[PDB]
């Protein structure tokens, strides 16, 4: 299980439209806060996202960037980024190939299942800075990520 102070494989999947995006490109600015959610447009993963999306300036003021990721389609990544209005990339986990990466996939008798929520802060470097686990509350994944963000500061 990914955890803080180990080096992330980089990955490419696709986003809400369909574009392949590969986490050393996403990385090119600064960190990734890369956000795993149980499933698209359901209130809980509505509200997170909607805080990772009502952080943007705070965010952007540390040179970060949140991109949010499920086993959910494409199709349905893209109904919630324009119902929601996302600012940030919706990355398509559709067989959970990257979350069995990250140690959160879920499955039952070979069907895959929803993703373990969990929030991975990850450098330029792809070293793990912080991790948010299942247990914490929906705004502590974007706020416990930005703290962390800004104590690192320069």
């Amino acid at each position: 299980h990914m955890k803080t102070g180990d080096t992330v494989a980089d990955f490419e999947l696709p986003d809400q439209t369909g574009t392949p995006r590969r986490l050393s490109v996403l990385l090119s600015d600064g960190p990734v806060v890369l956000f795993f959610y149980p499933a698209a447009m359901t209130p809980g993963c509505t509200k997170e996202a909607c805080h990772f999306r009502d952080l943007a300036k705070e965010f952007a003021e540390v040179r970060a960037s949140r991109v949010g990721i499920s086993t959910d389609p494409v199709r349905k990544q893209a109904k919630f980024a324009e119902v929601r209005r996302f600012d940030y990339p919706l990355l398509s986990d559709a067989q959970g190939t990257v979350a069995a990466q990250f140690g959160v996939k879920r499955g039952l008798l070979g069907k895959l299942m929803p993703v373990k929520r969990t929030t991975f802060v990850i450098d330029t470097d792809r070293k793990v800075l912080d991790v948010i686990s299942s247990e914490f509350s929906m705004d502590a994944h974007a706020d416990k990520a930005l703290a962390t963000l800004r104590a690192i500061r320069s």
